[PDB]
């Protein structure tokens, strides 16, 4: 049965979660919420319909937790196996840039 599949990269400026097809996106509806799965009020977040990204900023729709930050997002009511969560490094590295 088909996994998750977006793809998380944790930036200096933001969380992405890319996909390799709108379909994708439109087939998990991602979306971001609190630990318990309920929309956490400060959170605006970004669908790019072309780049096929969920996208969000880490103040306002993460919380800190040991050593970085975690989001959680829900996906499809719930359904069982509804809620993932992911964590992000406060220190990230940089070596050579190439952005994409």
């Amino acid at each position: 049965n088909p996994a998750f599949p977006g793809t998380l990269i944790c930036d200096k400026d933001e969380v992405r979660i890319e996909f390799s097809s709108r379909f994708d996106m439109e087939k998990w509806n991602p979306s971001v919420v609190d630990t318990l799965g309920s929309e956490i009020l400060s959170c605006t977040y970004a669908l790019d319909l072309e780049r096929f990204v969920l996208k969000f900023p880490y103040e306002t729709c993460t919380i800190k937790v040991v050593g970085g930050y975690q989001v959680n997002i829900r996906v499809g009511v719930r359904y069982k196996d509804d809620m993932y969560h992911f964590f992000c490094p406060a220190i990230q590295l940089e070596h050579h840039h190439h952005h994409h």
